[PDB]
């Protein structure tokens, strides 16, 4: 019943971009347009300038006429290379023939949708990402969805969530264009420097002849998404035998290091970047053998190579010490030496855990067959006598709460992210 209103479905069929909606809108890609052979089969443009990629959809004017002036919806998956917070103006999706139609661009940390009736009048709505928790840029995938009702409201959703809403004003004389041009284009200066190249990834761009509501929007949101495959910090599939930078949503201003075989979290210097720290590799024990992708319920361990040696993360047995609260069933996570024999001591089960504005997961301590989960992974500061320390000192370190860890499932402190190493 929902797809009954779909009038454009730009997708990657062969290794070609086409309109699978049935209205056969013409699709023509120019310059450097990279298509992805593997899911989500996203295509990729850039602000290179050389032969800047430019995809152009030309819909059946008649179907545009009978759909766009009433109510409609635009949705799609998008991603920006290095969406920093200073970024200059850029038009990314444009459907303005003369001085009328609609347009979608990015500015500082904003993604704005615009309805343009004339050169002297517009009406925009936008999404602004939380800079606080996004120092290295908002470089993750997100599902957008814009809804418009001339006789009511114009709104935009990011990942099934309503972000902004507004009443449409008398935009009489507005002229929708049948042409939609995908291409990164810098807006007319005022910033006045030549910044780095940004890439943009697009997937499943759709347009509906009606104003979809939250429910159908989130239905759509999951409709095309492997909710159960865990994703890495940017939204791509999580993989095994791949180097990652494991972080804790509660402390992104920290990186992983280790002391006397004990994993500690230090403050990163390159705040506007995710380098530093020690890396991790996820090793599978039980999961879909045909993949190297991490799925919920999959059993695994983690390898951390330091000097040149590879260690296994593992749950300690020593009792903890902390200035404030108690040691419920708290065990620190440290590094042991690979025993070439899977120690129950290093076994965990991963679970996808995505939030409106980030991609994380939950790691649980389990046995080999995972029919017994004893606790969950967390983080906190505790008293230690590490390398050279004669006196105990506080260290923020990974931990595993056992006993009844049910009380922590709702804590972002158990939310772990994996930033791949570029």
């Amino acid at each position: 019943n929902i797809n009954d209103s779909k009038i454009l479905s730009l997708q990657n069929r062969k290794n070609t971009l086409v309109d699978t909606s049935g209205y056969n809108a013409e699709v023509s890609e120019e310059g450097d347009v990279q298509l992805n052979p593997i899911f989500p089969f996203d295509f990729k443009l850039g602000s290179s300038g050389e032969d800047r990629g430019k995809v152009i959809v030309t819909q059946n004017e008649n179907i545009v006429y009978n759909s766009m002036y009433e109510s409609f919806s635009i949705s799609f998956w998008i991603r920006i290379n290095k969406w920093v917070s200073n970024l200059p103006g850029y038009t990314i999706i444009d459907s303005v023939k003369n001085n009328s139609g609609w347009s979608i661009g990015i500015i500082s940390n904003f993604l704005v949708f615009t309805l343009k009736q004339n050169e002297d009048s517009e009406q925009s709505i936008n999404f602004s990402y939380d800079i606080s928790n996004n120092a290295p840029g908002y470089n993750k995938w997100f599902f957008v969805t814009v809804t418009n009702n001339m006789m009511g409201n114009m709104k935009i959703y990011i990942n099934g969530k309503l972000i902004d809403t507004i009443k449409v004003k008398e935009l009489t004389g507005i002229n929708f264009s049948k042409t939609i041009t995908f291409e990164i284009n810098k807006i007319p200066d005022t910033i006045t420097s030549d910044s780095d190249n940004i890439n943009m990834w697009i997937r499943d761009f759709y347009i509906f002849a009606k104003e979809l509501d939250g429910k159908d929007i989130n239905i759509l949101f999951n409709s095309l998404q492997y909710t159960n495959v865990v994703k890495d910090y940017w939204g791509n599939d999580l993989r095994y035998n791949k180097e990652y930078y494991m972080v804790n949503i509660d402390y992104l201003n920290r990186y992983m290091y280790a002391n006397s075989r004990q994993i500690v979290f230090n403050t990163r210097r390159n705040n506007n970047d995710f380098n530093e720290g020690y890396k991790i590799i996820i090793k599978r024990i039980r999961g879909n053998t045909n993949d190297t992708r991490v799925r919920g319920g999959d059993i695994l361990y983690f390898d951390m190579t330091i000097n040149n040696k590879a260690y296994n993360l593992f749950m300690k047995n020593e009792t903890m010490y902390a200035d404030n609260h108690s040691t419920e069933d708290i065990y620190a996570i440290g590094l042991r030496e690979q025993t070439k024999d899977i120690n129950d001591n290093i076994i965990f089960q991963i679970q996808p855990m995505n939030n409106t504005y980030y991609y994380a997961s939950q790691i649980f301590k389990s046995n080999f067959n995972g029919e017994n989960i004893s606790g969950i992974c967390s983080i906190g500061t505790y008293r230690f006598r590490l390398g050279g320390d004669w006196y105990r000192h506080n260290y923020l370190v990974p931990t595993v709460k056992q006993g009844n860890y049910a009380s922590l499932l709702e804590s972002t402190s158990t939310h772990w992210g994996f930033v791949p190493v570029s």
